């Protein structure tokens, strides 16, 4: 068996990672050693990684730009294995999601490629969803909307989602408990506690709790896009092996108030005009986990919602028709867990082949 | 002085309408006559209301369908404004967003149109915004991602929305209050909360507090979509007098956890490629409400949310770049007040006209 080192295991992807392995029963397929950033070995001890076949770490890019080169001096031939974003571009690292790019995975094993990132959890999701119409040649552009949960900034930032969900509705405890109260009163108070001094907003610097931010990570002053939104051209090409001729998937991200679950809202303009329900088949036959549903507001409400897939491997997609623009137009809408697909899934299942 | 009828003023729509003519003092120009459905005239009495020149109504569509056709039986020349969608669609009625549409009104009164009503709320805020756009012929197309409000369902759903998300916080208190708790359990137990009998769902048919829901209204058959889905091609072109060579304006609506303000995610195609700081002109010159936000973080998300525009006249629009796709392709963000431009004001300001 392998001999793979854990860095970041206590934090939120990586206990998603820690309770995924135990649920698969992955480490009966390896041998453990856990390491700790505190003063279990050192993560900083260059000389105990060393000794080591592979290495996941969850811990981010800042212990990855500090260990990696340090480690790679030392002539270590080892597999590195990434949830965070640091080395997702370089020429010697291949972005990993197996069920969209198993082929590019698969040759990169056979080229030497050492070094394994997880995707950006938006790209991750929608190709998850969306991968079926990839595969067939039929994407020219895809044009983005996003509706991002709290996961995806923070741990802290949940929390302050919640804290500030409660005193919302705290404001108006009073009135709420009569039918006979005024709406507008109830919003005016509502609001009031929204916009005050005392309303915690310091780790999204604006209230997301009944309102939404329509800016994720820092801009990029050539394209005016955030770097949330730069990743969806960048690394679903990546992801691909399109980097020399890619295809436009460009829009905006959104955060709004949700736990765990991003979703998305899609206008994709295809290269063949195709019946709609010969599309719902390509995009079904794709993978296990994503499932069409069906354009009816009872299965809807059930099914393409982060109420029902929190916590689940289920990607649905839905909202499946032809847009007023023409017949290669196809709205598409779709859910899919921001810890799982996103974050901890593609990561376990690259140490599943490493290991096998 | 012109003898006006109100009906369904004590209603959100119509307290609105009430406070801002109150606000504009318009009561100063018009001899007001109210009325009412309770057992002060009676609503249902035709020949009280036959003894008026214009009738304002936002008690509903259930109302007009029964009381309108009654009422123009009698043979009463009078002006009949509306909020509901009941007769939008109508021959002999116009659509009513004059800072946007003034010269299809003013030909309209011309003519002898009697019937003006209010037009759907995203549409309505959609061209407050980007209106410049289309007043200059640069629109070929428009695909439209919303993230609207519960005041567009109604007071009841909004006092679910807020009856929810103080739910999802008290089922975490505790933990909540401890710095060192696991956010892995806090998730657990609010979404084990969503999930539960016992949370609020009657009005929404499904969780919205900490979540979403991909469908607003009843499904259109023929093309996929929903009928506030459809409301986009069909409105924004019956409101710009383009019903003869209509501009493709489709996309998905979907209901978020605010209160009252519609937001919007835009991939607009234009016929031809201009300058990003042209655009910015062109859509900040059409009207004195609509603001143009720079691509620029702390601005965006001090002014660009529901949280900064809620209760007022503003209607910020932005994130504007040119998307991946090509230099005719241009991302836009707005934000705007369901109640107002999207319910009592272009309803206020119609009916300021034809008292003068």
């Amino acid at each position: 068996m392998k001999n793979v080192g854990f860095i970041g295991w206590r934090g939120m992807v990586g206990s998603v990672l820690m309770d995924r392995m135990s649920q698969e029963n992955d480490f009966e397929n390896l041998n453990p050693v856990f390491f700790t950033t505190s003063q279990l070995k050192s993560a900083f001890d260059i000389e105990e990684l060393k000794k080591l076949d592979i290495i996941v770490t969850c811990q981010g890019g800042d212990y990855t730009n500090e260990v990696y080169p340090k480690l790679k001096a030392t002539g270590w031939d080892g597999y590195w294995v990434d949830a965070a974003s640091a080395l997702r571009m370089k020429d010697d690292a291949i972005i990993v999601l197996d069920p969209v790019n198993q082929h590019v995975i698969s040759e990169g094993l056979k080229k030497g490629i050492k070094t394994f990132v997880g995707g950006n959890c938006t790209v991750s999701l929608m190709l998850m969803a969306i991968g079926g119409l990839f595969e067939k040649d039929l994407v020219e552009w895809i044009s983005v909307a996003t509706y991002q949960a709290a996961s995806g900034a923070g741990a802290k930032n949940m929390r302050e989602l919640l804290s500030q969900m409660g005193l919302l509705e705290q404001a108006v405890s009073s009135e709420l408990k009569d039918p006979a109260s005024s709406i507008l009163d109830i919003e005016r108070k509502v609001t009031a506690k929204m916009r005050a001094d005392n309303f915690p907003t310091d780790n999204f610097g604006a209230a997301l709790g009944g309102s939404l931010i329509p800016w994720i990570d820092k801009l990029l002053p050539e394209t005016g896009q955030t770097k949330e939104e730069w990743k969806g051209y960048a690394e679903t090409n990546k992801i691909l092996g399109l980097s020399d001729n890619p295809i436009p998937v460009d829009g905006l991200c959104v955060r709004i108030g949700a736990l765990r679950c991003h979703s998305q809202a899609f206008t994709i303009k295809l290269k063949k005009d195709l019946p709609l329900e010969e599309i719902e088949q390509i995009i079904a036959s794709h993978n296990e986990w994503v499932k069409v549903i069906p354009n009816d507001k009872e299965i809807t409400l059930r099914e393409l919602t982060p109420a029902k897939v929190t916590g689940t491997l289920s990607v649905p997609v839905g909202r499946l028709r032809k847009l007023a623009m023409g017949p290669e137009y196809l709205a598409a809408f779709t859910v899919g867990d921001q810890l799982l697909w996103g974050a901890a899934e593609p990561v376990r299942r690259i140490l599943k082949q490493l290991v096998a």
